């Protein structure tokens, strides 16, 4: 039975689709059977795997409105125990699907939850890319799933930007995922030295410290450190330990892996 | 007055669309350009940008778009004379529901936001429009509104794809909602000129887009706002760059930026 982790931020450009392609990886290595949904439209996870837009046939959004089963659109990676249930920029379509079933129902919340279905018994994990926004599809991925992955890049906007998502979450908490839980928070792009960074932290540790990923052989905070090798990754269409798995982004991402493992 | 309308967008997150509406609007404002910064992200960061709190703020955008309040009725002062915001709440996030609703009745809501300007328009030389990261209705409605479409582009791998995605919504819209509508240009931002994926993304997007580039006329050059400590700190005191330090890499590059908008 798989344990489904969503990595959810409604901010832009922190780290949410490298997060969920580099730990969906670090878990495969190890011969566990890992399903990665890339649940965002522009579907930056497809193509940091090597799969170009235009090769893509049905994705997710063919799932969600029932023209194919999930089983039918799940892709084979580089990686045998990997395998990636595609996005495209039909899924921009699921926003007036979702709009339109609350109107025959209440429930569009449940319709990734629902599509995956026949797939949870199958994989160890199934690891979901969110688009940034607290809209539908991000609604959806955190419905779906048993826990969230929150990655923070700190900066400015991450203080204001987590009390809303954590309040987004607490929200599904009552009404439609009771099961809910916050996996961690990952600092990601981290730059140690910085007195932005240094203010940012801080001030979420104040709070939030419990929730912050720790390595379980070392007891340290686990932060995905800025590097050069982690931004040029999606262009070779690899994850990053296929090729360079002693880079300190590799190895991050590698203990992140071993955290969520020990449960 | 007639004022230029300008989007910024991008439907990549975090690539800087906030800082290039923020303090465009702010370099434009200082030469006594009156400016009205448009804050259409549900996140509402140019509203903080400026040094507002969010849960503060009564009525919003998403009010104006449904027709609760009239936009003078939500304009508020900033600390600069010349430039005015209107501001976003999380609220924001309720107009696609409006945006379907419409679309299924009249076939309408592109329209939305270029409406609502109507009545400030000869009130304004810019108004600068910050979009969300997404290519949904609350960003149809920026670019079915502009003039013109500022494109700031991080240089790593996702740019290339998503970059002509962008513009086959720019084409698709110059067909039907908003025929004027115009890339003002493709500015590069978070700049570190040496990394070696920075090199080989700009040499792809030049191959393609070299025409779409922001020039410096004077000298001929690519405008590109470099990476900076001090732009990233800058919304943290409720400042533009240029209040927060002006003789700062990235101040002088937004007031490129702005001298470029302003010759034309
Ligand atoms: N630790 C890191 N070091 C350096 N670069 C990184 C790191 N993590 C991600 N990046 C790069 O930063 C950019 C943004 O990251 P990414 O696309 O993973 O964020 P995202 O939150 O998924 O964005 P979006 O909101 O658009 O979905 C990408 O170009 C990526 O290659
Ligand atoms: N040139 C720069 N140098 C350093 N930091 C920058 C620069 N430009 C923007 N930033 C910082 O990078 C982050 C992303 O920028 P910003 O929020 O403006 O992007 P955005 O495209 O509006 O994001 P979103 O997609 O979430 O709306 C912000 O924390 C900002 O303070
Ligand atoms: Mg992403
Ligand atoms: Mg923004």
């Amino acid at each position: 039975m798989s344990e489904i982790i969503a990595v959810a931020n409604q901010k832009g450009g922190v780290g949410k689709t490298t997060t969920a392609v580099n730990l969906a990886a670090s878990l495969a290595v190890h011969e566990k059977k890992i399903l990665l949904i890339d649940f965002a439209p522009q579907a930056n996870a497809t193509s940091s795997l090597g799969f170009r837009r235009d090769k893509i046939d049905y994705d997710i959004y063919h799932v969600l409105i029932g023209r194919k089963q999930i089983s039918q659109v799940i892709l084979k990676t580089q990686m045998p125990f990997l395998d990636l249930v595609p996005s495209n920029l039909g899924l921009a379509g699921f926003e007036k699907t979702f709009y339109d079933s609350q109107d025959e129902n209440k429930r569009g919340e449940l319709m990734l939850k629902n599509a995956l279905e026949s797939v949870v018994g199958l994989y160890d994990y199934i690891i979901i890319d969110s688009p940034p926004a607290l809209g539908p599809l991000t609604i959806n991925s955190l419905s779906a799933a048993h826990s969230v992955i929150i990655p923070i890049q700190c900066e400015f906007f991450a203080l204001e930007g987590t009390k809303l998502l954590l309040n987004t979450i607490r929200m599904l908490q009552k009404s439609t995922n009771p099961k809910l839980k916050i996996r961690g928070f990952l600092p990601t792009m981290h730059v140690p030295q910085l007195n932005l960074t240094k203010g940012v932290l801080a001030e979420l540790f104040k709070y939030f410290d419990s929730e912050f990923f720790r390595d379980s052989a070392t007891g340290e905070y686990i932060m995905i450190p800025k590097s050069v090798k982690l931004a040029e990754s999606p262009s070779f269409g690899k994850p990053i330990l296929l090729y360079d798995i002693k880079s300190n982004g590799s190895i991050a991402y590698q203990k992140l892996a071993q955290s969520i493992l020990q449960g």
